[PDB]
């Protein structure tokens, strides 16, 4: 990229569907290496919504600038859970008067962590961030207590966030393996029609990713009985 030194990989902005872009950012995360984090930028008639933020303030300005530079007013940001791979750019967007959204639970968990909260918050299993266009859904505790997914109804796309772990559940300290199968069950129950499922840390797949995550969630409940 355009810098002066070694290389943590640059932010990626790739067009998924007609009004849906994927964004990938990368962070050193001890016990793992470079971790990729996928989010979405959803478009409505000249307005952009960040589904999750990049890891850092730095890539968040990057992502916002790209779309502002192509004619889009950044109309808001939804964080899918309180971990910094979804929330790490909330402070930047707050200082720029861009509405940041998170679930009431995400904001209290942000609070207990001493992190900056999203400015708006929603309470309840549902929340239309933009009615008939972006839907927030709470399948239940899993990756974290507060993790949510974001559904686009005219594209049948499902940002699963870190709740979707097709090939292994990953970091487990803040997780609820006992509740995760039930949420993964109820998630596929509602969004079986997912044409595309964008997870946080694995590449975009399809409806089976709901099936793959379900069966990985129940596999961790199995491994619970180790002694
Ligand atoms: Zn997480
Ligand atoms: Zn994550
Ligand atoms: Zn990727």
């Amino acid at each position: 990229g355009p810098g002066v030194g070694e290389s943590l990989p640059d932010l990626k902005i790739e067009k998924l569907d007609e009004g849906v872009y994927v964004h990938t950012s990368f962070e050193e995360v001890n016990g793992w290496g470079v971790v990729p984090k996928h989010g979405l930028v959803v478009l409505v008639n000249a307005e952009a919504y960040l589904i999750d933020t990049p890891f850092t303030a730095k890539d968040t300005e990057k992502l916002v600038t790209w779309f502002v530079e192509r004619g889009y007013k950044i109309k808001g940001s939804i964080s899918s859970h309180f971990h910094s791979d979804s929330t790490g750019g909330i402070e930047w967007l707050n200082s720029r008067s861009i509405p940041t959204y998170a679930s009431e639970l995400t904001n209290e968990l942000l609070k207990k962590d001493g992190k900056v909260q999203a400015t708006n918050s929603f309470s309840g299993v549902n929340y239309w961030l933009v009615k008939n266009k972006i839907e927030v859904f709470y399948p239940g505790p899993g990756h974290t207590p507060d993790n949510v997914v974001v559904w686009l109804p005219e594209r049948k796309i499902l940002f699963g966030g870190c709740f979707i772990k097709p090939y292994g559940l990953g970091n487990l300290g803040d997780a609820n393996i006992e509740a995760w199968p039930k949420s993964a069950k109820l998630l596929k129950s509602k969004y079986g029609k997912a044409k595309l499922v964008v997870p946080s840390h694995s590449e975009v797949g399809d409806a089976s990713l709901l099936k793959l995550t379900l069966e990985q969630a129940v596999k961790g409940l199995n491994e619970s009985k180790k002694p």
